[PDB]
């Protein structure tokens, strides 16, 4: 049994949501001026958000049994042993930002009370934690109780525009088709993630 | 100036793309992202998408005629046609620079255990193709890979939407027992820059050793 709660200034974009339920809520729902952002000390550009309304937010959500998510472009990675790991957990609450990330002293704070994951999800830029809380929150929940790259695969027509699926997997041998699989496996590991068998990336 | 077709069988789930769209992009003309329920193309009254794998196996793979017409119908000889994948190349910021420039970008997201690979392979003898992947987990299916991808481009194109960062700090000078760094606050730049490009080599020889 799992409860992930996730917190967001743009609660619409995470629509695309028995032993699970999810909850999203608006950040702002904690704001008491008629702004959850400012310049950052030291400069430079764009915005932080404030830790105040965060704490604020946290404070009502989580519990010290939370694991609280943050997705950020300098967390650590976020893998499948990732997932197996937090798919036992019954509380997640992932906290995204936006602008140019969350002032520190959030996680910090925290951090004194629960457990707390910095994790990005890809060497690529977000604009925010939301798209990243949609993977975390797909990839955790498949693995919910109740190495190498897959090859190709095929269905029905066994000729399609000229082209044929391999004769072996047609044949029927067990062995013969594992071997081949295998064979394919490894064939675009090497090609396409040498890193995973443990050579220099292109 | 780009378009974006996405198919699917899962159209709603591409619907936070829509919803981050500026209307000042899209009237400006720089910007087109389309949703296609991949079911348009089905030929069968049961509208029917999978099929059961040649050489066994659990799980069903999705259906190459169904495939071939909905991407006959979408693609030309220009598109980028990317399709998500757990066995892809990796999809990194390098990759999204390069696709924002395109004119077209197609992207085929599947479900099951992915798509018959002659659909890709017949594509790439006329377009470009692009089997790439997110990240090392697994989804359930290609829509959340479109969404992070689609994200990912379209932030590069002009007003459209290493070491790592160290932490970043904002008002209230103060708060919880936490004082923000005083070097942020000394009005000495170069020590400043100094003081960030430590934490940024600090937290990358913890988070990201790979990474040097
Ligand atoms: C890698 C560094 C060297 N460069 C790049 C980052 N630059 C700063 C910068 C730029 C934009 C944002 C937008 N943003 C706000 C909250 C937030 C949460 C997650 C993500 C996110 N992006 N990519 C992922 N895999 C993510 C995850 N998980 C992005 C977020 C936050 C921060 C600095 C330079
Ligand atoms: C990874 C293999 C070694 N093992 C794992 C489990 N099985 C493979 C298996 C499992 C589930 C799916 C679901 N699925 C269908 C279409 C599709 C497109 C993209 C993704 C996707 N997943 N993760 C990413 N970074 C992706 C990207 N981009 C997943 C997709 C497809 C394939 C078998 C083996």
């Amino acid at each position: 049994s799992m409860k992930i709660d996730v917190v967001t200034i743009f609660p619409e974009y995470l629509q695309p949501v028995g032993l699970v339920d999810v909850a999203v809520h608006d950040l702002r729902r904690w704001t008491h001026d008629v702004s959850v952002d400012d310049s950052p000390y030291g400069g430079g550009p764009g915005m932080v958000m404030k830790p105040t309304v965060w704490g604020d937010a946290l404070d009502e959500i989580c519990t010290s049994e939370t694991l609280l998510v943050v997705p950020t472009p300098a967390g650590y990675p976020f893998t499948q042993e990732t997932a197996w790991q937090w798919s036992t957990e019954d509380h997640l609450v992932i906290a995204c930002g936006r602008y140019e990330g969350i002032d520190q002293r959030v996680a910090d704070d925290a951090a004194t009370r629960m457990r707390v994951r910095e994790v990005s999800i890809g060497d690529y830029v977000l604009n925010g934690g939301e798209a990243a809380a949609l993977v975390i929150i797909e990839a955790v929940l498949r693995l919910v109780p109740g190495s190498l790259l897959e090859g190709p695969s095929y269905t029905r027509p066994p000729s399609w525009r000229g082209m044929d699926v391999p004769p072996v997997l047609l044949s029927g041998d067990h062995a013969k088709i594992a071997a081949w699989r295998a064979e394919q496996s490894r064939q675009r590991t090497i090609e396409r993630r040498p890193d995973l068998l443990g050579f220099d990336s292109p």
